[PDB]
DNA sequence: AGACCTGG
DNA sequence: CAGGTCTA
């Protein structure tokens, strides 16, 4: 009882409620669907994994959003770290305005959208989104989930251990940036990538000025964020796009591949008017993004990410 | 337009 | 072959 992941049910003391309709979160359809790898769903409807450097299960019924962190001597979350979780989420955002705003201005979207609710950003801290998207490259989520799980157990902070699961915290720039990181790395098949996360921790610390250049992006513009993203080595237009949308506060991004070019020209018989080449390319996938902003507006990225859920 | 790294 | 990135 005391031991292992707990259950809303095997622990009702030790957990504490956040007021939240089903309509702004579901779960399941965001803590597993590529925006973050580090949740687990331990026990049916139960998800674990670590929030502002703790461990957390969360589980939801139709009202609310039950959350349990473990620290010593147990105890239920307290308001302030329960607000770590209403930011995680980011619920100020509402969602049943924005679906309603997408779907006014697009039918499509409002048909998806009725089975779809609960679609929402989680804001992420940009280190931890840096590198998890730099091993996204020729990735699908369960090997970068895998990937990103070996990393953290090598480099990372060990917080504690639920079962046979031990939990690490997000290895820092310095971890990353050690001497044979790299090595290690391939070790654990992350094949080429091994390389860019060296290369990436070893420059923003020793030619850019460090953490602080990155977290201080948030405060900086879409354009200029993804601008300066994409001078790291394996970060890309895309990773700079997903990192944008999913740490640095800028929801008008949107993130361009293959999959989002099916969905374009199925569901909105989209194709290429600038550019020559008629397939995916940095000039058409240029335009495909600013399509989508010219469609939803300021959170086409959270839009985006609404019809991503719904095509599985 | 290839090369870079591996399981499904 | 997979959500891409880097380079010729
Ligand atoms: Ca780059």
């Amino acid at each position: 009882s005391e031991f292992g992941h707990r259950t809303l049910a095997s622990t009702p003391a030790l957990w504490a409620s956040i007021p939240c309709p089903r309509s702004e979160l579901r779960l399941d359809l965001v803590l597993p669907s590529g925006q973050s790898f580090r949740w687990r769903e331990q026990s049916p409807a139960h998800w674990s994994g670590v929030l502002a450097d703790q461990v957390w299960t969360l589980t939801q019924t139709e009202e609310q959003l039950h959350c349990t962190v473990y620290r010593s001597q147990a105890s239920r979350p307290t308001p302030d770290e329960l607000e770590a979780v209403r930011k995680y989420f980011q619920l100020d955002v509402t969602l049943a305005q924005l679906y309603h705003h997408w779907g006014s201005v697009d039918s499509h979207f409002q048909e998806v959208a009725q089975k779809f609710q609960g679609v929402r950003l989680l804001r992420q801290d940009p280190i931890e989104c840096l590198f998890s998207f730099i091993c996204s490259s020729c990735n699908n989520i369960a090997r970068i989930t895998g990937m990103v799980e070996r990393l953290c157990q090598a480099f990372g902070p060990r917080l504690i251990q639920l079962d046979d699961v031990t939990y690490h915290g997000f290895p820092s720039l310095q971890a990353l940036a050690g001497p044979e990181v790299e090595a290690h790395l391939r070790k654990l098949g992350l094949g080429y990538r091994a390389r860019y996360v060296s290369a990436s921790a070893r420059a923003i610390l020793e030619e850019q000025g460090g953490l602080a250049w990155l977290q201080q992006l948030r405060e900086s513009s879409y354009e200029e964020a993804h601008k300066a993203l994409c001078i790291l080595p394996g970060v890309g237009t895309k990773v700079a796009d997903c990192i944008c949308l999913m740490a640095l506060d800028k929801p008008q991004a949107v993130p361009v591949d293959v999959h989002m070019w099916h969905i374009a020209q199925r569901d909105y018989s989209w194709h290429p008017t600038t550019s020559q080449a008629k397939g995916p390319s940095p000039q058409t996938n240029k335009e495909l993004g600013n399509f989508f902003r010219s469609l939803w507006g300021p959170y086409a990225g959270w839009a985006f990410a609404v019809l991503f859920s719904a095509d599985l």
